[PDB]
Formats: C-alpha cells, sequence, structure tokens
C-alpha cells in the first residue's frame, strides 16, 4: 500500500485552564487579554463542563478518521497528523514531523466545512509553505466539503428528528437558524464564497429536513473597528420573533463540528438566554464530534479529493 499523510487542521482549544491566556493571546494577535476577561473565560469553560474534553474531540476525529480511511479502502495506508492555529502541535509543527517520518505526499483537511480566505486558505497555504520549505513532500488540500451528502445527511437526519420531538404547537411554529464563524466583511473584497457557502448549507439542510422556515446567521464574531459578518444569532432570534412570533428556535450551527466554546457557550447559554427571554423552546441538535456518520462522511470527503 502506498504510505500518505493525513494533515487534519483547525483552530485548536486549550488543554487545560492554565492555557487560556496564551491561546486567546494568540487569537488576539498578541494582545493577552485584561484580568476581568480572562476570569469570565474561565468561568465560561467551567460552565460548558470543563475544557479537557474539547482538544480530545479533535484528537478522537482525526484517530477515527485515519483508521476508517484504512479500514474502508485497501490502496493507501494514512497516518495522521493534527496542524492547529492557535495552539500546540501548530500547523507548521505537524509538517516538518511529517516531512522528518518520511512522509512524501500528504492529504489535508481542515474541519470546517466551509472554504474561506481568512481561514481554509490561510491554514492550507501556510502547510503549503512549510512542505516547500523543507522539500521533497507535496500536500494536496480539500478546500470545501459542506456539500458533501454525507454531511448534509446528517444533519438533516439530525433537524428532523428535532423536529419530530416537538409538541404539535411549536411543530408549526419553530424557525430553524443555521450559523457559522463570523469573519470579517472585508473577506468580500476577495470574493469569498463563505457567505455563500454558509447560505447554500442552509438551503440544503433545511431541503433535505423539509423545512420551510428558516433563517442564516453568523456567530461568535471577533473585537476589532472593522465590521463582521451579520447579523449575529442573538439579534436574528430577537428580530425573526419579534416579526412573527415563533414558538421554538432550532439552532444548527453547520460551520462548527464539534462541542466547543463557540457551541456550548455561545449558542447553549447566549442564544438560550435569548429564547427564554421570549418565551420560546431551543434546541441545538447533537455536533458531529467523531461519530461514525461523520467520520465516513470526512473519509468519503478524503477518498474524492483523491480520485
Ligand atoms: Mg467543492
Ligand atoms: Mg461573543
Amino acid at each position: 500500500r502506498k504510505k500518505m499523510g493525513l494533515l487534519v487542521m483547525a483552530m485548536g482549544t486549550p488543554y487545560k485552564e492554565e492555557d487560556i491566556e496564551r491561546y486567546y493571546t494568540h487569537i488576539r494577535r498578541g494582545r493577552k487579554p485584561e484580568p476581568e476577561m480572562l476570569q469570565d473565560l474561565k468561568d465560561r469553560y467551567e460552565a460548558i463542563g470543563g475544557i479537557s474534553p474539547l482538544a480530545q474531540i479533535t484528537e478522537q476525529q482525526a484517530h477515527n478518521l485515519e483508521q476508517h480511511l484504512n479500514e474502508i479502502q485497501d490502496e493507501i495506508t494514512f497516518k495522521a497528523y493534527i496542524g492547529l492555529k492557535h495552539i500546540e502541535p501548530f500547523i507548521e509543527d505537524a509538517v516538518a514531523e511529517m516531512h522528518k517520518d518520511g512522509i512524501t505526499e500528504a492529504v489535508s483537511i481542515v474541519l470546517a466545512p466551509h472554504f474561506s480566505t481568512f481561514s481554509v486558505q490561510s491554514y492550507n497555504k501556510r502547510a503549503k509553505e512549510e512542505a516547500e520549505k523543507l522539500g521533497g513532500l507535496t500536500i494536496t488540500s480539500v478546500e470545501s466539503w459542506y456539500d458533501e451528502p454525507k454531511f448534509v445527511t446528517y444533519w438533516v437526519d439530525r433537524v428532523k428528528e428535532t423536529y419530530a420531538s416537538m409538541p404539535e404547537d411549536e411543530r408549526e411554529n419553530a424557525m430553524l437558524i443555521v450559523s457559522a464563524h463570523s469573519l470579517p466583511e472585508k473577506i468580500k473584497e476577495f470574493g469569498d464564497p463563505y457567505p455563500d457557502q454558509l447560505h447554500e448549507s442552509a438551503k440544503l439542510i433545511a431541503e433535505g429536513a423539509g423545512v420551510s422556515e428558516y433563517a442564516v446567521g453568523w456567530q461568535s464574531e471577533g473585537n476589532t473597528p472593522d465590521p463582521w459578518l451579520g447579523p449575529d444569532v442573538q439579534d436574528l432570534t430577537r428580530d425573526l420573533f419579534e416579526q412573527k412570533g415563533y414558538q421554538a428556535f432550532v439552532y444548527v450551527p453547520v460551520g462548527f463540528v464539534a462541542d466547543h466554546l463557540e457551541v456550548l457557550y455561545d449558542n447553549d447559554y447566549e442564544c438560550k438566554v435569548v429564547t427564554d427571554d421570549i418565551g420560546a423552546s431551543y434546541y441545538r441538535p447533537e455536533m458531529p464530534n467523531a461519530k461514525p456518520e461523520f467520520i465516513d462522511a470526512l473519509a468519503t470527503v478524503v477518498l474524492k479529493k483523491l480520485g
């Protein structure tokens, strides 16, 4: 069998509470959070059940993906390497390790289904540049995978189950909100398809699930002076309630693949505060994490990229 590296890339998460400072410093481009922000972040992580389980999900995704790829075809043996943006093991570290280990051919995938210039393209460029610097190692990079039918089906089936679970008055008066991580609006300068891809995800999932009433929102914007993609899910939820009185909101954060702070806090707390305030029911179906159905979707994405 031919040996190939499987470079799995993601933002990263802290491994313990004491990593919060450096992780958020990295996110904030060298700006250390002030003490009240540091305490606030610690509190948020405690509220969602702790930090330890978060980074384990990414590891489990990469490992299960490796094992599943190796089991479903007989031509290639994959070895997974994790490369993260904001904490060790960094993308450049992972590529250098691949080269050290004698890998000469790799395929990469970012654990975010929509292409953007800000994240996916930047991860892919960084990986390819380090390979070029070392020589003798090439990388083929998945750019997007939101339209993989098996992935669409994951979310459609979760959404169906959620609607099926609702009392009758909710089921005929619910709103589905599909979201991803906000990015600066200025990505539009380069024709970034990120927003169009989120809207297509939303269309595909709503259509597959038989949901006629849905909306697209953004969440978890950072803090810079230039505008970020909106509307934010908190504002969208309240606006849609005021205009049409929905009694239940279903949140599908399709941009995210795991139980991390952006979902467990930015949906399950921040959006839940809003639905609680307006008297609506809150639902947010299970994230993919490292579940077999999702791992099969990822495996299919990778093998399609290789033909
Ligand atoms: Mg494509
Ligand atoms: Mg926020």
